[PDB]
């Protein structure tokens, strides 16, 4: 609702766009790892469900598009959410968007068939899904808190699920312990931008969002090593065969002059905010005016966002099987050349593409790879 007065470095923040859905039953590790692109077992392993406490991954539909973007947290430690027991195979809490809730459950109940599956959603006040950021680290499972490093990026921070109720004091003591200012949401989301995850079916469109062009690649939410599953064969051709020219990176709008949060202000530029372009899709174009079309904007909250950008445009970064070698072995590193801004938009308004520390340091590893 609320824009950010200032960026906040560290915080913890209760993600009411975030509900949790139960899946157990016999089958329920089978049935998941046909459905995910994360692995469900253990590398080394075809049976051993993870014990991480949490991970990220995605549901995709047969055409390789994104449908949920998830959190797994594997259940097994008595946890009263099955208040009496049917199954003793076993349990998975998978975090999707609160409004994706409902639909995720009728989707993981229509697909299963003869799998031995049972799904539902958890209430909001029975298990409760929080976030917490702070550069100097955390990240475990203490009696009422669950506590898991995001490993989107390196300074996303901890996923935390409270299982106790709303009446509970263990999140209030966790802040308090870790000298963390419990904020709203939209705290937790100017975080998400500026380390340039995109999160949710606002940002990453149900049936339509490109993996590769989500960086689901990067945020190691896709396990290109597992077997089948839905969707596979479309993320699996564009990772040995694509040349990904357009990623989700963090913009910043301005007027014509985590790091990215030093430049965050909640003053507006020639709109109030940066949430105030079309809720989705809006073109980025050169403001010279040559060549409509350079980047899609996903969301934004005051003078920063999300937007698809075409890499080769409005960045510096290399682009694995595309952009050649030096001499020296290491890829050439072109110019930016110009400005852009929002398409119609004849005013000063500019925005500008800030690549992530991680995204580039992961993308050279991605062209050198693909190099050789």
């Amino acid at each position: 609702p609320s824009i950010p007065s200032s960026y906040a470095p560290s915080g913890i923040s209760h993600l009411l766009s975030r509900q949790l859905v139960v899946v157990y039953g016999p089958d329920a590790a089978k049935y998941l790892q046909g459905m995910v692109t994360a692995n469900v077992y253990m590398p080394g392993s075809g049976s051993m469900v993870r014990t991480d406490r949490g991970y990220y991954a995605a549901l995709l539909t047969g055409q390789g598009r994104v449908l949920y973007d998830v959190f797994i947290y594997p259940l097994t430690d008595s946890k009263h959410l099955q208040r009496v027991l049917p199954s003793a195979g076993a349990a998975f809490l998978i975090e999707v968007d609160k409004d994706q809730a409902g639909l995720l459950v009728d989707h993981i109940k229509r697909y299963r068939v003869r799998a031995k599956v049972k799904v539902k959603v958890v209430d909001v006040e029975e298990v409760a899904v929080w976030h917490a950021w702070d550069p100097n680290g955390l990240g475990a499972s203490v009696n009422d808190l669950l506590v898991t490093p995001d490993c989107r990026t390196p300074a996303m921070g901890s996923r935390i699920l409270h299982f106790g109720g709303p009446d509970g004091n263990a999140i209030q003591n966790f802040a308090e312990r870790c000298q963390l200012q419990v904020l709203p949401q939209e705290y937790y989301v100017l975080h998400r931008i500026t380390q340039g995850v995109p999160e949710g079916q606002t940002e990453l469109l149900k049936m339509s969002a490109i993996p590769h062009e989500s960086n689901l690649d990067l945020m190691g939410g896709i396990d290109f090593r597992k077997g089948c599953y839905v969707g596979q064969e479309l993320v699996t051709r564009t990772e040995h065969r694509g040349v990904v020219r357009k990623r989700v990176l963090p913009c910043v709008v301005y007027e014509g002059s985590g790091d990215l949060g030093g430049l965050y202000t909640d003053r507006p530029i020639a709109g109030l905010s940066s949430a105030r372009e079309i809720a989705s899709e809006t073109n980025i174009v050169r403001v010279s005016g040559k060549g409509r079309g350079v980047g899609k904007w996903l969301r934004g909250i005051g003078n920063v966002g999300l937007a698809v950008c075409r890499l080769d445009v409005m960045t510096d970064l290399p682009i694995p099987g595309e952009t050649p070698a030096g001499e020296d072995g290491v890829p050439e590193v072109r110019e930016v050349k110009g400005e852009f801004t929002i398409e119609g938009d004849e005013g000063p308004l500019r925005i500008k593409a800030v690549p992530p520390a991680w995204l580039r340091r992961e993308l050279m590893e991605k062209w050198e790879v693909k190099n050789e």
